[PDB]
């Protein structure tokens, strides 16, 4: 997919990638949701994005919705396989439709860095 059309296929993907090298996150919990009808968050999809930025599985008939999907990552239990550097706040996806005019219908979610800590150091959590 050279340049061109740069935009996704599937209705509704998840792409999670560490801004640190650029690179795609393998193993990172995605949890994906609906705007129920009464204001709530419904259980749309769950997961674990993969080495090509992309999650199989999460897809559902659910994606013929208005286009309202939050989407939630955790980044904690991710530095805590490879050894990653510390963080801020986990990185969410909240949209909705009919307000302004959305195009791609991917999620993107950036493992940006929150530290001065360079060399991956191994540590142990809080407790």
């Amino acid at each position: 997919g050279p340049t061109g059309t740069g935009e996704s296929k599937c209705p509704l993907m998840v792409k999670v990638l560490d801004a640190v090298r650029g690179s795609p996150a393998i193993n990172v919990a995605v949890h994906v949701f609906r705007k129920a009808a009464d204001d709530t968050w419904e259980p749309f999809a769950s997961g674990k994005t993969s080495e090509s930025g992309e999650l199989h599985g999460l897809t559902t008939e659910e994606e013929f919705v208005e286009g309202i999907y939050k989407v939630e990552i955790d980044t904690k239990s991710y530095w805590k396989a490879l050894g990653i550097s510390p963080m801020h706040e986990h990185a969410e996806v909240v949209f909705t439709a009919n307000d302004s005019g959305p195009r791609r219908y991917t999620i993107a979610a950036m493992l940006s860095p929150y530290s001065y800590s360079t060399t991956a150091v191994v540590t142990n959590p809080k407790e």
